[PDB]
């Protein structure tokens, strides 16, 4: 399986992370909620944010449920056709000649975001679809491994894969709502503050975006040298991890304990040295890595599992600091970037790896 | 690709349609809610519906807890009834859990992880399990599941997957339906359409759980006399999204009148695409397998390929025993087929479903 092209969309509000922890602040100070404010400049600057898309409005009044979630699945669908349309455009196929559109999002759609995209873009009509849910930051990694298996058994096929996430949900009353109960229950209840300090990262961390990808099987007419290949892909789930990392109806509210970045370690080289040694690779010989920036301490964690020098991950770091931690978004945006660089040497090899809710991990051996 | 098997779960509770009738009246009666009560009786009664299993309670019908509370309940039904599905699959053909190759869901149940991710803790599947948790589809969800494993044995011909579909329809009755008859029903006489719609949602929806092995030609149980995936088929109907589907309020169950009527325009666009590059007629069929999705779909579909009265009568019956458990009936159906019917050597059947969408899926199978 050849991946062909990527695009990315983005809403049009961009926020500075000084802009964004400056209206936390205010809505601590205007709540009057007893918390050290510094706490919060701490968090959203110590995530290595410089800024964010936001799709949904910037605390203070918030909507209805409801309205939310509409104005989510708007947004979602918008930024969607704009990332398909740029990747249809940019490589001149046409929507009709795609077979397969598959989509990642937590964005709740049903009928799924790309039953309603096809009447937006005039697929066909017996276009198959493969909507996936439940799977969180690891939605774009774990799409591409789902849409290659579907083109080992079509090989004269094209299909697309989007993934897109709007963060900015959480700030239309969920992160409001709960740290307020959090922090005036907090004087009688200590073993609360923990739970105040994952509120405020989630606010530090997570941001709005849309990637996509066109991929296609052996002989379409798409598959060229030089495109990366996927040659092989793995999952792995570490057991009894589900309270690590999730998303949660109460709103929502974000799971992301401190223990993930260590249960990872359990999950991740199994993963990888297994993959790696089954395709007769070793993990230094590897031209490059797209991994998921879950946090700064995930890129730390995996730099450290795999004793990788400092610049090897730098596209983690500088993926975070442009637009943050668009969720399952993120490596199709990391993906889409690398495209845009120096055409990697012929048979140098790359992995993606992505990590969510499970704790899940994905791995995608890719070979240019 | 060989369908080997099939199993289905189904929680503790099963309610006479009566008793579920019996309790909304009790509801709207209590809350003093100005509405005819045999409007209710009448939807119920005509549904066909004789029980259904509700795995969240009804008991607390008039004091609902948390939706909170009813989403953690509902993801440990989900889990619960998955599992009990999954083992007896697994133990009635004698698979290890560490021989599948793909676990592959549906649900409406929110859940991140999804359900599958979190059934690893309970069955010794192994780590590198391969995953393919699907939702956005509604009721056509079993249907499509099916085709979506036999695309992913086609390009894996010695694997062995797993397809399980679960709905906990009983969900809509901790507090959703309760609050939005109260309010409908305050205020408008085009809200008289909005009231009929949820106790129509009311009289028909139900919990269960089915699941299925298949396996890709090279694999052992790969044996003849199995029923064979020959071919599948999706149709999505343009600008039918606002018919049907689940929205965010607790949920609200989207199923407009028009929904049977819209199935016309992609029912024979579908199936009779899907026949003709497989060189065959609908009248070839020997089995249909029609999921049961709403008032007039069954009649529609018989009606649209000039079937006779009992061609579809296993979705009657289904209907009959369980309600519309959404996602799981095809499964249910299926596995009546299999266990209890007999299907002569090189027959071909169809399994067809709707959903949100508009949405159909139809797999073509040949014993
Ligand atoms: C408008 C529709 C509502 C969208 C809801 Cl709020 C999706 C949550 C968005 C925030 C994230 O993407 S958190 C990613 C890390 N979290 C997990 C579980 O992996
Ligand atoms: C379990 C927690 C919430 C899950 C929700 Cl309440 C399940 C959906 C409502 C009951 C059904 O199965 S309706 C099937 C027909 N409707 C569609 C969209 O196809």
């Amino acid at each position: 399986t050849y991946i062909v092209s990527t695009s990315t969309a983005f809403p049009e509000n961009y926020y500075p992370q000084t802009v964004l922890a400056a209206a936390l602040r205010r809505f601590f100070t205007v709540m009057e909620l007893d918390f050290d404010l510094e706490q919060i400049d701490r968090f959203f600057t110590n995530v290595k944010i410089d800024g964010r898309y936001f799709a949904l409005p910037l605390l203070l009044d918030p909507p209805t449920w409801g309205v939310s979630i509409s104005r989510g699945l708007e947004n979602s669908l918008n930024l969607a056709e704009t990332a398909i349309t740029k990747l249809l455009e940019k490589t001149n196929v046409q929507p009709q000649d795609i077979s397969l559109l598959a989509s990642v999002s937590m964005t709740p759609a049903i009928p799924s975001l790309d039953g309603r995209l096809m009447n937006r873009i005039p697929f066909s009509s017996t276009l198959k679809r493969l909507p996936m849910n439940g799977v969180g930051c690891m939605g774009g990694a774990f799409g591409i491994s789902r849409v290659a298996d579907y083109l080992k058994a079509h090989p004269k096929e094209a299909a697309i894969l989007f993934a897109v996430e709007i963060s900015s949900a959480l700030w239309q009353g969920s992160l409001q709502a709960n740290l307020t109960s959090l922090i005036r229950r907090l004087p009688e209840n200590p073993s609360l503050y923990s739970e105040i300090i994952m509120d405020i990262i989630t606010a530090a961390l997570f941001a709005d975006g849309c990637g996509a990808v066109l991929m296609v099987g052996k002989e379409h007419p798409l598959a060229k040298s030089g495109l990366p290949q996927v040659i092989d892909n793995r999952s792995f789930l570490v057991p009894n991890t589900v309270e690590l990392m999730g998303l949660d109806v109460v709103g929502f509210r974000n799971i992301l304990r401190p223990e993930v970045s260590d249960a990872l370690k359990q999950g991740l080289r199994p993963l990888i040295n297994g993959l790696l040694a089954d395709n007769n690779i070793e993990s230094e010989n590897l031209y490059r890595w797209i991994v998921h920036p879950g946090g700064p301490k995930v890129i730390d964690t995996v730099e450290a599992e795999f004793g990788l020098d400092s610049q090897t991950l730098q596209l983690s770091r500088d993926t975070l600091a442009e637009v943050g931690n668009i969720s399952s978004a993120t490596v199709l945006y990391m993906l889409d970037k690398v495209l845009s660089e120096e055409q990697s040497p012929p048979d140098s090899y790359g992995l993606i790896v992505a990590m969510g809710p499970g704790l899940a991990q994905e791995a995608i051996l890719l070979k240019w």
